[PDB]
């Protein structure tokens, strides 16, 4: 199973949505493709 840890890296984009980072734009583009692409557990509130 998956673990957590702290201090992923730096990036000029970061996913607000559960806070990922992308040294590309259209990276983080692709990835916020899957919070609001699906239905996932309580994505966002407003
Ligand atoms: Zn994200």
């Amino acid at each position: 199973g998956s673990s957590g840890s702290s201090g992923t890296g730096e990036k000029p984009h970061e996913c607000r949505e559960c806070g990922k980072s992308f040294s590309f734009n259209s990276q983080l583009i692709v990835h916020q493709r899957i919070h609001t692409g699906e239905n996932p557990s309580g994505p966002s509130s407003g």
